[PDB]
Order: C-alpha cells, then sequence, then structure tokens
C-alpha cells in the first residue's frame, strides 16, 4: 500500500521546502522523499557529516497555491520537515545515518533557521502521524489532515504560538529565575525560531549536572512529595480497569503494592521522564510502566501533592499550579489547541478526551502536511 502526501503552504510567504524523512520499512535503511516523487535511498558515506549528496528539499507551493502532492511510501521513525526561506542541511554519517537537524544544538548548521518537522509511521497496518510539543515548538507550525477510512485532523500551533510561548516563558523565568528563557532560540534577526523544552536545554549538562539548568527547580518539591508518602499512600490508577496500586516511600524509594519502586527522582527526570525512576526499562511490567507514566504525569503537572489519587479525580484544572511546575508544558498547552507538551502527557483523568497530536488510519488514503493558516 501506499499513501498520497499532500505538502502544503496555507498563507505563509517566501519559500518553503518539505523534507521527508524516514526509514523503508523492512530494510530499516533511510529513505528521503525526493521533489521529484521518488525515494533516495542514501548509501553510507565515506565520511562522517557528509552533506546529503541528493537536493531532497520539497518546494512547496506558494502560500494557499495548492498542495504539493507525492506517493507517500511506507516508512517507520518518518518526519515531514519543513524549513523556509532556506534549505535544511542534512548529512550522512556512516552507516548511513542521516544526520538529522538538531533543533535543540546552537552548532547545527540549521539552528538558525526556522524549521520544524512533524513525525509519522506508514506501514500496512496504518499512518500514524503525531504533532508533538514534547521536544519543541517553532515559528513554523504543522497541521496535519489524515484521510482514509475516516477524517483526522490535527490542528496546528496557532500564528504566533512560538512567540507566545517564548514571552510566557520568558516572563516565567522573570518570575522564577529559572532558565525557562534560555528555551527560547531566536535567529541572528531577534525572529523566535523555537522553543524547546526543558530536557533539551538540560541534555548538553546531564554529563554536568552541577551546570545543567533546571536542576533544582523541582527538587524541594520532590522532597515535599516524597516527604508526603513517606506517611500517606499514593494511589496511582493504572486505569483501562487495571485498578489502582498504593505506593508508599520508604526511604527514598517510592514502593507500590506488586514491588515496583521508584527511586527519588530529580529535575531531570521530571523533565526528560527518562533517567532516574522514570528510566525507560523494558524489562519492566506493564503496571510498573502505567505507574511510572503516571507518577511522572503527575510530577509534570504538579499534581503530586494535591492529589494522593490520580490520575482519575484529576482534572487540567489540577495541572500547573504554583511556581514550580513544568512551566514548558503549561506554556505550550496555553498556547497550543492539541498535542503533548511533555513525554507523558498522554497520562490523562479517564473520560478526558484525547488531546495527543496524534492522527493515524488504517487505510490513509492522504497524509496532508500544512504550515501556515
Amino acid at each position: 500500500a501506499t499513501c498520497e502526501l499532500a505538502l502544503e503552504n496555507k498563507s505563509l510567504p517566501g519559500t518553503v521546502h518539505a523534507y521527508v524523512t524516514g526509514h523503508e520499512q523492512g530494510t530499516d535503511r533511510w529513505v528521503l522523499l525526493r521533489p521529484d516523487g521518488s525515494v533516495y535511498r542514501p548509501d553510507s558515506p565515506g565520511a562522517p557529516q557528509t552533506p546529503l549528496p541528493v537536493d531532497c528539499a520539497i518546494p512547496l507551493k506558494g502560500a494557499g497555491a495548492g498542495p504539493v502532492v507525492m506517493t507517500l511510501p511506507q516508512m517507520y521513525g518518518a518526519r515531514v520537515y519543513f524549513v523556509r526561506d532556506d534549505k535544511l542541511d542534512f548529512y550522512l554519517n556512516p552507516g548511513p545515518s542521516l544526520v538529522e537537524p538538531a533543533f535543540a544544538t546552537p552548532t547545527d548548521p540549521n539552528y538558525g533557521r526556522t524549521w520544524s518537522f512533524c513525525e509519522f509511521t506508514f506501514n500496512p497496518q496504518q499512518l500514524y502521524a503525531n504533532i508533538s510539543y514534547v521536544d519543541l515548538v517553532t515559528a513554523l507550525p504543522i497541521g496535519l489532515t489524515l484521510e482514509g477510512d475516516s477524517t483526522h485532523t490535527v490542528a496546528p500551533l496557532p500564528d504566533g504560538a512560538v512567540q507566545r510561548i517564548a514571552d510566557d516563558l520568558t516572563a516565567q523565568a522573570a518570575s522564577d529565575g529559572q532558565p525557562w528563557d534560555k528555551l527560547v532560540t531566536r535567529g541572528s534577526d531577534g525572529q523566535v525560531l523555537r522553543v524547546v523544552s526543558p530536557q533539551n536545554l538540560m541534555a548538553p549538562f546531564f554529563d554536568r549536572p552541577d551546570q545543567m539548568p533546571f536542576r533544582d527547580l523541582f527538587t524541594a518539591q520532590i522532597d515535599e512529595v516524597w516527604e508526603k508518602y513517606r506517611s500517606t499512600d499514593l494511589r496511582i490508577d493504572l486505569q483501562g480497569g487495571r485498578g489502582t496500586l498504593a505506593g508508599r516511600v520508604s526511604g527514598d524509594t517510592l514502593t507500590f503494592e506488586g514491588g515496583h519502586t521508584f527511586v527519588k527522582p530529580t529535575s531531570k527526570d521530571i523533565f526528560t521522564c527518562n533517567h532516574g525512576p522514570f528510566a525507560n526499562d523494558p524489562a519492566d511490567s506493564d503496571d510498573k510502566k502505567a505507574l511510572l507514566a503516571r507518577i511522572a504525569a503527575g510530577f509534570n503537572r504538579s499534581i503530586m501533592l494535591s492529589h494522593p489519587q490520580q490520575p482519575n479525580g484529576t482534572t487540567v484544572a489540577d495541572y500547573y499550579k504554583g511556581g514550580v511546575t513544568n512551566h514548558w508544558s503549561r506554556v505550550v498547552h496555553a498556547n497550543s489547541p492539541i498535542g503533548y507538551a511533555f513525554p507523558y502527557d498522554d497520562v490523562r483523568p479517564d473520560g478526558e478526551p484525547d488531546v495527543s497530536g496524534a492522527a493515524h488510519d488504517g487505510n490513509p488514503r492522504r497524509f496532508t502536511v500544512s504550515v501556515g493558516s
């Protein structure tokens, strides 16, 4: 099966190029869709940082001129990139390993460029696409529509969201002295290009935690939470009808019935949702993983003190209250109609709507990916 990929610039003046990158189903080989509709499968280069030998920039028709429509082959771990004005510099490392523009790396050739991407996978089961703000929001917000068995739309960041987000986070930084303002990337001309989530600002300092931004953002709150649940249960509803597991902090180990253990998180853990007690471990049981997700989510949303039982019984109104919270997620949620802003944002109270930025269809006919509005 293949699917139509429609690439659209709705409204933005100037030049927009799309890139489509992914792994070809089966071969696992990096592929790029080419402007001519064909696939470019890079060979492994003779040297690292080898510029992409083929220009895979797909020029979009002008604002409102309609979509570039190509045949999307099946591929996984795929991305649709957009870039304004410039093209993106993709490179090849031996492998071939596609060197993807690193939005949170200031040395990156594209760091000063206005670009964005969304993610998708297209296999014989489905096309699954995702607008996610876990890592960044950009001046080039992407929206998508997946037409197949049904029509699925994911609304983009509204025009100007990245500026609002940058401004809110800078305002936050003024208020709390935390480096929320450092999450903002401005081009050499002051244009807000993107704002990245805190883990992306923290990741360069993972090797040097003492200098890590936000290192102690959550430290006091975590101690408060850990202390709270030394003397009263934390009840985590695994949901899906699996029930709640009650946990108590034993020393520094949050331990649930069933033997699930969570060492005291750090601010790093809370932001990445993937270190300390939130480190993904494939050996983890489903329950452990469900517990992990919900605990990380509750820390990010700062409901660990307010809600000894969660996520059921909590609402979005409970999230992100007080000075110490994942303000990135709070601000992105305030400035986005849909889509997750942190890795366990999919944790939601039963009966609350899916606010993922995902669209998926088992019989995709057209995947329309658009910038502008």
